[PDB]
């Protein structure tokens, strides 16, 4: 029993983190096989960052200008290329700790673990979600760029995020490992505002199921609703619309608890309209939306 | 910017987790040098657990009855001893992944990371605190016993907790790595109730400093207070008394923010008396108390 915001064990990702320096800029790289992936803004002088032309800046850079350090040992850069907003630094040594891995692009609402790094060195691990506005609410200081987000399926690390920047509002933006930003963001120091950070309804419902499984039941009520009725309430409270696809994904939690998804929708509806009245659910005073249905099943069943 | 509940990177601890089986009971062990540490209740039949005499049960156990598996490889047990509520299984092979380590006994209010394991395999990492009633609020299913809590100082893992049991109230109890329970708990299936789970005041104050550093400032007010005045309010709200020692520990956060500790005490006093009024601080609707002053300085300064 108990339900915690839980990150994947980070060891397989710790073994991939390196330091990348170009000129006076130091940040993190991800070493998989004989390629080091890092944000392309490693080539920018803070002056460059206001209106950088990355193809033009990159012309002034040679392999020997990219300093790649794995622990206290230098790696030899034998090639470099730009793919979207990341650099691929080809090195002469395959990472001997390379795990089984994939590059995936996640959808809003999907959760992942972040291994926050500085100078190629792991500092902490925490759980994030891709927000509906394609930001993440992270913990990233200068030096953390190139830190990565990931999921693990048994022994295969799916890399989904690389950290690139902080918006003036202190929320975070980055890329998949193909260098494509999530959302409309660009690696330039310019006016970039986030859209509405709506609540991930399906994740809230998952977490209410987690609460019932863990003995927190006070918010269960005598009501049901319909997707259309619920969605009117969701819209009013800046919750994501619930689709039949989300109902289908919650089916295993419905089955385990014997609470119909639309009944749990009606519980959530009353919580939105009535508030918590100073009560808590799984130690929270607000409705948690950074657990996916899959996360809840994982944690409630002890998958390794 | 941003402030997340952050665990230590788990890799150094992942390399220490093994499976221990005695009879039909499987749980986790910690392999450091040539010793495997595990909960002594691994020797109990669920029947035994109601009123176990561990010295008497242990007489019926030989080295060859303790099955220790590190990944898919069996370790040879060449000795066993009981220290308080843990078994030490001497094995013929030093763990080649043994990190620098210490065994520490923590005090209430201290935070640590837990690597939740099943069958010797890491499932997740999360951040906990030793509660003032010597429970922890964990996430532990059957099979998770022997999972450990830890802090890291650069390259040295301080092991502070091993998981042993869940109370009927779904909160958790365990031992230091010398096998001494935190608090009054015993490894027996009996009536064990937790005392008052008071709020860790010094940790709340640390987190309010974290909030100011991260731009969440709405709760700062025009007031100050005294330790004695504050403590009257703390007592009423089931907060731990604040001592001068806690004020001293908050000195670096005071200095960075220019907010006197007693002023931040007066802000906290108003939050207790007035509530949050539906507002949030660092994405929380309740006052977070599982960040130590040291955790806040670590995360706000990017230590690795
Ligand atoms: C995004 C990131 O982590 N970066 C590494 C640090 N650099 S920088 O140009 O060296 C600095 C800019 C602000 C400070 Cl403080 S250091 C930016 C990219
Ligand atoms: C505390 C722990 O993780 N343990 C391992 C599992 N055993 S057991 O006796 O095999 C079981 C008791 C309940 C279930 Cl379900 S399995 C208890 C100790």
């Amino acid at each position: 029993s108990g339900f915690r915001k839980m990150a994947f064990p980070s060891g397989k990702v710790e073994g991939c983190m390196v330091q990348v320096t170009c000129g006076t800029t130091t940040l993190n790289g991800l070493w998989l096989d004989d390629v080091v992936y890092c944000p392309r803004h490693v080539i920018c002088t803070s002056e460059d960052m206001l209106n950088p032309n990355y193809e033009d800046l990159l012309i002034r850079k040679s392999n020997h200008n990219f300093l790649v350090q794995a622990g206290n040992v230098q790696l030899r850069v034998i090639g470099h290329s730009m793919q979207n907003c990341v650099l691929k630094l080809k090195v002469d040594t395959a990472n001997p700790k390379t795990p089984k891995y994939k590059f995936v692009r996640i959808q809003p609402g999907q959760t992942f673990s972040v291994l926050a790094c500085y100078n190629g060195s792991p500092s902490g691990v925490y759980q994030c979600a891709m927000r509906p506005n394609f930001t993440i609410k992270g913990s990233f200081l200068n030096g953390s760029c190139g830190s990565v987000g990931f999921n693990i399926d048994y022994d295969c690390v799916s890399f989904c995020y690389m950290h690139h920047m902080e918006l003036p509002t202190g929320v975070h933006a980055g890329t998949d490992l193909e260098g494509n930003f999530y959302g409309p963001f660009v690696d330039r120091q310019t006016a970039q505002a986030a859209g509405t950070d709506t609540t991930i309804t399906v994740n809230v419902l998952a977490w209410l199921y987690a609460a019932v499984i863990n003995g927190d039941r006070w918010f269960l009520n005598r009501f049901t609703t319909t997707l259309n009725d619920f969605n009117l309430v969701a819209m009013k409270y800046n919750y994501e619309p619930l689709t039949q696809d989300h109902v289908d994904i919650l089916g295993p939690l419905s089955a385990q608890t014997g609470i119909a998804v639309l009944d749990m929708c009606a519980s959530l509806k009353e919580l939105l309209q009535n508030g918590m009245n100073g009560r808590t659910i799984l130690g929270s005073a607000l409705l948690e939306d950074e657990f996916t249905p899959f996360d809840v099943v994982r944690q409630c069943s002890g998958v390794t």
